[PDB]
């Protein structure tokens, strides 16, 4: 195996023992904490002959003084990844309540705000050794990618290099300074999703909300609507033969559910920090679903900025889907406020260890909150939950109750033809949410065929497969910028263009500066460019 990269930047021993053991130096200081880390473990001196049998590579302070003394170190990394081992043999074997686990940690919290700014100036990305969160032994590690000019090795999350995007390789940061090239843009963009109406509607509506308030580390929210496909949803055997065999419920339902998500800036990249799935009954459906919208699955990672700002704009795209789906020509809406099982994510490959998953009633009391400014903005004019509601309606049948797919109501008549049900009803009352908006049907949105975003299991598999988590700031991004680039790439849709005035055919073609997608035949107000 060989080897080249022909201007290599290699550091000799004096410059790397300079720069990195101020940092050393600064765990040694720690008293008592760094004592029985200054010396290589003993185990007859401790009484623990299981050491040697559970941590099969020692590592302490001295020994990594005497690397660094010696010169047995030619690139950081190395020194690097050897405190790294003396910290992580600590952690492991110990009792995560052990006093050298606590020492270690303390000692991990110094070494990390130093080695960090050493690194960084030393051209690297941070002097951090991280690893994926443990799968169904082992875990998997961060990947790292080379500069093609400095040859020094640096987190691909931490500098968010994607081959995709940047097909040339990837270069660092400061040899571009010296390259006089700046970094070529990111075409593959939450804005630059394909535009949707709806999509655009809860946008352009939470976008000047936040400057209702104009804080200053607010950035650009894009919502886009990255699928939509019409589906049916057939009726479970139990009511099958005794509802519509009988003809008073339809064999099948037809919806369009469509997957939905929002995008803010942060520091620069795309982040995404909300997802949705929605299922839309329309006009021509029967009854009992007739003009009915319904939220499948709703989730979220806790990173938006600022936080004291966060859950409003939740509430913001929320209201914004009722009051766009209202005017479209819905009617009564519904929610099942059912918080997430297990550590299931429902969207969102792998929430951040600290996000907490609410109690029930912290959920159903937020969505009572969410939909009281949806009555107050003039938007909804009220809603109930689902028994003030049904027998308000007055409903006896068992054919009444909406019927959408994966919800709960369907499988509690499911089996309860295989043995009482309205008080099965009455106990879940606050978990079933009712909501009264207030001609045809038009979805003006066209169809978004995109498989990923095809219900929530195929998005969910694929970042399993490719660690694509939401546990950090820096790994929510990296995962957004790969998210994006499966969207923009492997989409299901290839487009035709058409000409606005000529109703004709274009290859050729002008387009408009501003217009939204706008563009007009050689055979008029705005700037245009010939694409
Ligand atoms: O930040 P929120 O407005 O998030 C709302 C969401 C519904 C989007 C969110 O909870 C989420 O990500 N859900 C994922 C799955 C799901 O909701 N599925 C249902 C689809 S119908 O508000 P939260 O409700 O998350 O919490 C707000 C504050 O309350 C604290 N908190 C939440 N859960 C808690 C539990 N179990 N115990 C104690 N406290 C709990 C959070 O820390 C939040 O407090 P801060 O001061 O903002 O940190
Ligand atoms: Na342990
Ligand atoms: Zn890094
Ligand atoms: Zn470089
Ligand atoms: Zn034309
Ligand atoms: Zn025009």
């Amino acid at each position: 195996m060989g080897s080249s990269q022909p201007r290599k930047k290699i550091f000799k021993p004096e410059e790397l023992r300079q720069a990195l053991m101020p940092t050393l130096e600064a765990l040694y200081r720690q008293d008592p904490e760094s004592l029985p880390f200054r010396q290589p473990v003993d185990p007859q001196l401790l009484g623990i002959p299981d050491y040697f049998d559970i941590v099969k590579n020692p590592m302490d302070l001295s020994t990594i003084k005497r690397k660094l003394d010696t010169g047995q170190y030619q690139e950081p990394w190395q020194y690097v990844d050897d405190v790294w081992l003396m910290f992580n043999n600590a952690w492991l074997y110990n009792r995560k309540t052990s006093r050298v686990y606590k020492f270690c940690s303390k000692l991990a919290e110094v070494f990390e705000q130093e080695i960090d700014p050493v690194m960084q100036s030393l051209g690297y990305c941070c002097g951090r050794k991280y690893e994926f969160s443990p799968q169904t032994d082992t875990l998997d590690p961060e990947p790292f990618v080379d500069c093609k000019e400095c040859g020094r090795k640096m987190h691909q999350i931490c500098v968010l290099h994607y081959d995709i995007i940047w097909p040339s390789g990837f270069v660092c940061d400061n040899c571009l300074k010296k390259t006089g090239r700046p970094r070529k843009e990111n075409k593959f963009s939450a804005k630059r999703l394909q535009t949707t109406r709806l999509g655009n509607h809860l946008e352009d509506r939470v976008n000047k909300f936040l400057r209702r308030q104009n804080h200053p580390e607010a950035g650009e929210v894009f919502v886009r609507v990255v699928a939509s496909s019409d589906k049916t949803v057939e009726v479970k055997p139990g009511m099958k033969s005794r509802f519509v065999d009988s003809g008073e419920m339809s064999e099948s339902f037809p919806y369009r559910t469509k997957a939905l998500f929002a995008f803010e800036e942060i520091d620069g990249v795309d982040v995404c920090f909300f997802g949705m799935h929605v299922q839309e009954y329309g006009s021509d459906c029967p009854p009992p679903n007739t003009r009915r919208v319904y939220i499948s699955y709703l989730d979220s990672i806790h990173f938006f900025r600022p936080r004291c700002l966060r859950t409003a704009v939740y509430h913001e795209i929320l209201i914004g889907y009722l009051e766009y789906v209202k005017k479209l020509g819905y009617v009564t809406g519904h929610i099942w406020a059912c918080p997430p099982s297990e550590g299931d994510d429902y969207i969102f490959h792998c929430h951040p260890p600290d996000q907490k998953i609410p109690k029930p009633k912290r959920l159903q009391e937020w969505f009572k909150k969410m939909l009281d400014k949806a009555f107050a903005e003039r938007i909804i004019n009220d809603y109930k939950d689902i028994f003030k509601q049904a027998n308000e309606d007055r409903l006896t049948s068992a054919k009444e109750l909406p019927y959408f797919e994966g919800d709960f109501w369907p499988n509690v008549l499911e089996e309860s033809i295989k043995e009482k049900l309205y008080a099965t009803m009455e106990k879940h009352k606050e978990v079933f949410f009712v909501i009264h908006l207030h001609p045809p049907i038009v979805d003006p949105d066209p169809l978004l065929s995109c498989d990923l975003m095809d219900g929530r299991d195929a998005f969910l598999t694929l970042a399993r497969d490719k660690h694509w988590e939401f546990s950090s700031l820096r790994r929510s991004k990296w995962s957004t910028l790969c998210m994006l680039v499966e969207l923009h790439t492997q989409g299901q849709d290839r487009f035709v263009y058409t000409c606005n005035e000529c109703k004709h055919h274009v290859e050729t073609r002008w387009h408009c500066t501003v217009c939204e997608d706008y563009d007009l035949c050689i055979n008029h107000t705005h700037k245009m460019v010939k694409w």
